[PDB]
């Protein structure tokens, strides 16, 4: 039984924060794609994700795959080679037990599509798959990307989110994509820039959140790691100022706990408390409790 | 067995709307091209002239679509272009590297001095003599030069002459290679409405089928279709910007559709233009 | 008795007219050539005019007016002496009369060996025969402009150095002292272009229709009508195909769907364009 | 498991300087084996990326870390079905023990060389894990020449001050793919050059200078012997000129020039190269008949 | 018997006007070349250096004329060639042509002269290296023996030399010419070293041009007087008209190559309706040339 | 039997004057190259990079080494460089080698003006020619010896900005060539680096006299078959030397001076009857005074 776009967006709220509009657009696009497949046809319903780095694009594509127990595989548009284009396919079969049908129900995420925008040979080569020649007609294609200059071209025609909403196929044309490639991506879902509160929730809520990991790394040391809310907010701010999105959270946390993890096993105390001054300033050492 | 110019123009009506004249011209020229290849370059002691095509129409008129359609209709290898020999190898990529079938192919050049002469060597052939070349282009200033000689845009583009293209910016040795000149006309408001309804793959039909497998009947009131037309003209996106309007109009409805139980959903003009009013729902 | 340049240009007006000034240069060039043989510059000729200006027709007419063996040759196509043997073929293999012959070389501007002939070396010598080298010279209109600082006024300022920068070598241009530039072509010469050539428009379409099982017939009135239509648009012969195609469009569109003997193109089909071609079953 | 202190302390006995990278390595290494000994969780990959000039001691550090933890070690060149060859070689020096081979360390040299600016994705399959390669620690070394430039075009002192401002995006623009960099969370950067490392360069490699010349002399019927003092001299000379490992041949050649000129015109058993020959350059290499 | 360089330059004065210095350089270059061939490549244990020539002068200066003249004066097989038409198998085509005008005699073909026009055109600023294979020497004939004269205007050469000598007129600057200047121009060192002898020509003058229209046995005036002569009409060129023609040629910078283009255009009308008249003679005045409006005087 | 580096440097003294240090380097470099091939390897490529001013004798050295080892030699200009044109150098090596695969693998290949392709298409050539240097007709380019001349103008500077002309070129380092415009993978293929010096007045003078084919000997012979004895006073030869140095044309700019000095003299020589012509410094430096004629 296929989950309604409601059940899909609902389950997406359990992994990705915000981007509600992008999760509605994806839910509908996904439901329509598998609803069209389970009825043997009689639109390709392929997807183009347009959002900043660390917005949750790749996470969304992987989540959709799990929620539908469907074989999923990634790929970078930078590593693209015509015989390497089918390599993505064999990888989908590898994680599909080499089942032709279940592999046709699969989802394929292509990262950094905005990077190959003239390169044009890759667009046309990968274009052969999107259409279909196992047949690649059945599988869903999700093309992520940051599209930097895109925010400019759209403005030259019409916040960053309000501008990305007025996105048009002609805008992607001027950006560097070819017509025949854009016509294969009818569904365009745009994600907004993550705020601070979302980032803080990413550091806490998820079952694999950074804090939980380090609290577990410090836990097997016999030490209790405590992240004060001020410290988490500081990390969020530290990440935004670097525009690294949620991808630049670990690079902050590691740098903050570096010294402490170094001379931790050579100490004997109860717990270590990380304050905001430890993050922002980076000068002050973390609180130590014996 | 080659499809008569009638059969070709007929199948072209199933994907492209209007431009009936451009379709006759394309149908004839295409028929003569492949009728020429099967018989041979030389026929009865006389050498037959290659009839390459030059599409002259506004952006989003259907030039690229036409070229594509013609290729599919004739199950012939097709490839676009905007390194000159790179186009050929690509034609070979989609042709299974078959030399013969790749000579029967069609090559569309979009947005048509050194490049003119470099691409000219292909048009002639060195083989690239066999393949058909369709050169698209909007030719903005062309509407002016023609007016300064002959003394709507369609009536003027009909008076197009090889000399007009010369003054435009093309070289004589390149234009002589494009005997067939097909001109597409300005799309009308009524034309757009027909694009949403008439074609066998028109938008309304796609969605009426998407909603249909939901057990729901989707009904587009003519007002809504006219609204979609205007909305598309104000954005100058032509026919390319139609889907972006329909999707946006039916976004909310498709979201919580499989979560309801009703007979049909009706899209009024208020749902398109205003975008504030939700589509009528009938249980 | 050799015809004075007057008589030569006068007879040239029966086959070609228009811009003039080349029929004079050619008349002078030609007169001097045979006035020099029957008794000193080589007096070879270089025709520089748009396609369909009547360069080819001009060359042939000159041959007929002087009852002299004529033969053409494409600059695009041991093969160099092939032109000679052909000149002997139309000359009854008469060495002397073949030396008085005229040779026209088309599309010279495209090649920017043959030089060895122009000079002169079968046993016949190529020093005696007159060489007329035609060509459109597209980029030539530009190089002249970048120096002197209508296309006709520019082609009048033509200089051997302009042909050099164009793509012609000095030793080859020095062999062609006489340089004639023509624009437009006479109505008659146009009619002959649609007929005479081995690749004439009517022959092509007559062959195109021929493989349909249909016989295409062009009435002289139609050919005349195509000629005028071409002059009114100043497109010359380059604007001939754009008339024929437009005249035979409808016919070729629903031709493969018919079953009839032949199709006849009257003048009413061309000029008026309203009346449909005569159809015979 | 040895504390990062004990680890950094033992690293000081084989490599000089680069204390910061040695801390970064001690922590990342400790956290990697501390995470394996507890079977993850009933956790980051903790993989390492070494960014330092050639001859800085990257390779040396990787080997030392392996010996200090009595863990199976194996190298590999990013320049050279062959991806799993490194694994079988790791099992070769591990007595084919699956478990002990999983706790092993793998050093990949010249990663900056494969930066497209397929191998990255192929090797990426291992970093993730499919014996499973998930358990083993990966240390990816490299000089990253153009890296010093891209960081400067973003941050806007010494190369060391710029390599400290290194960011994942800088590597992206350099030529590395996102999915590959995300696998190397730990980035340690070396500054100055290592002396003992250089000496190992002149000896250890299968194509080392001394080995090449000893052979050149060998086909002369002469045994070339390099005294460790001379090799040390050559290392120092290379550091003073900041030429690194690239400026070693230019030193050896210059040191063996006169010898090779009038060697074929002599008849003796072997030539010995002392430190006096190299540093002073005044004394001629000892000759034995 | 070989003509002393003097006899060579003297005979060069009968076909070329001015350019005395370059004629001197050629005379010596030519004399030594054949004086070298007859004696043999090697002379008295020492190997004599091949002295090929590089002519550097404006267009229509007389470069081609000098090369041809030298060839006739020594009754030696001559052949031209353009550096623009240059193809490695086409480089030997020049040789087969030399054999064609030499009755396929190997030895006499080796004594031949080969003029290469527009060398300055092939300056990259391959062919230089391909043609360089001939200059050195490798049908079975060897190209070592044949003398090579490489012509060329070298437009930009007048500039580079100025940017060097500075640390007068074009003539004074071309005199300061140096192999390194040709290097910077666009010629490869190995190619320039093959052209030791460098003769430069000066830009023609009015007085010279007028003598060009008169003195030579094939001067334009003599040709047209002959063309008019077989018409029964005597053509008279007034010195003023000849002067006018000179000036017209100078203003166009066409040199001596643009003289015929001036005479033809001046005598066009006259030659057109000449065979349709019956008079004694025609006299071309300056008014007929410069103004071009006035028709030539007609005498019955 | 391979000639010891001594014998090699010795025979190089008989064609090239000075450059002793470079000759030694080349002598070792060459001997090791053919000592390594003769034993079928088993080893460094032993490829050479000549760095000297124009007309110092780089090309001469390469040609002399070839002849001394009776080995097929061929040149090539880095300027004329096309990836399929690089193998043209090979077919040419086979042309002068009677198309013998083995002997063509023993050959020497000189590439002139390498300093010119330094990107400071150029880099593309370096990497293209680099494929040869490594080794891939059917002949392999791993066996043949590659010598790459070049003036390296700006090199004199970069070296100075580091060490802080001959004494500076001696301090040459592979990193200096890097900054110059050569890629690392290319320089690493040219381990041996011989540097030449700017020919001294005395060296130039010797060039005009000593060589069995010296200019003076040629002209003395050309004049000799005229029945005239040519005398070059040492002052004139030095005068010519200075003239060639001020122009920087190295030794390539010698003939261009002598021919110019003896122009007028050879013009009206066959038209005279005297014993001998004596060329004083005044004939060259002044250029104004005519040569001394003796009857
Ligand atoms: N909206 C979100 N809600 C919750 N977690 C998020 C969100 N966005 C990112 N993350 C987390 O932050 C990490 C960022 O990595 P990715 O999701 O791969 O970034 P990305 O934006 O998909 O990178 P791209 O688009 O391929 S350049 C992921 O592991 C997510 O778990
Ligand atoms: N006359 C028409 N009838 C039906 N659909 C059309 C028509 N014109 C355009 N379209 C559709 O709108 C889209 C516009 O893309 P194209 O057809 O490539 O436009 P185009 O005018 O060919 O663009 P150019 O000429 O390359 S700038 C196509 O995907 C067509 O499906
Ligand atoms: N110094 C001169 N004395 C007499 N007649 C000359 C002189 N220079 C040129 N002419 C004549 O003017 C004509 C000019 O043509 P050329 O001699 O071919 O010019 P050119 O300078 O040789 O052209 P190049 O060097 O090949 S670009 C020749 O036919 C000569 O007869
Ligand atoms: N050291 C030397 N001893 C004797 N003769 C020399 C010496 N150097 C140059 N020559 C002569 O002077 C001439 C100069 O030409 P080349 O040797 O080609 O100059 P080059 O320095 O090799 O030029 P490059 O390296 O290609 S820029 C040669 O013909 C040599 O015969």
């Amino acid at each position: 039984a296929l989950p309604t776009p409601h059940e899909i967006r609902n389950h997406l709220d359990d992994y990705v924060i915000g981007q509600e509009q992008a999760k509605k657009v994806l839910a509908v696009a996904v439901y329509n794609h598998y609803k069209r497949l389970r009825n043997g046809d009689t639109g390709k319903s392929n997807i183009l994700l347009i959002g900043p780095t660390g917005s949750g694009k790749t996470l969304l594509a992987e989540t959709l795959a799990r929620l539908l127990d469907v074989p999923f595989t990634m790929a970078d548009a930078t590593t693209l080679v015509g015989e390497d284009v089918e390599n993505i396919i064999q990888k989908l079969l590898q994680k599909c037990d080499y089942d032709v049908q279940k592999a046709q129900r699969g989802i394929v995420y292509i990262d950094q599509i905005d990077k190959i925008s003239r390169g044009e040979g890759v667009q046309q080569a990968l274009l052969k798959l999107i259409e279909g020649t196992v047949d690649t007609s059945k599988i869903l294609f999700i093309c992520g990307g940051a599209f930097a200059g895109l925010d400019k071209v759209i403005s030259h025609r019409v916040s960053e989110g309000e501008l990305l909403a007025q996105v048009e196929p002609e805008d992607l044309i001027k950006f560097g994509l070819i017509p025949e490639f854009i016509g294969r991506l009818p569904v365009v879902a745009t994600l907004n820039e993550l705020s601070e509160e979302a980032l803080i929730q990413i550091l806490k809520e998820p079952k694999n959140a950074l804090t939980k990991q380090y609290q577990a790394l410090f836990n097997l040391e016999g030490v209790d790691l405590e992240f004060r809310d001020e410290a988490l907010d500081a990390i969020a701010k530290k990440a935004m100022a670097r525009k690294t999105g949620a991808r630049g959270l670990r690079s902050i946390v590691e740098a903050a706990l570096l010294d402490t993890m170094y001379d931790l096993p050579s100490m004997e105390d109860v717990e270590k408390v990380v304050i905001d001054e430890s993050v922002i300033d980076g000068q002050s050492e973390p609180l130590l409790i014996y």
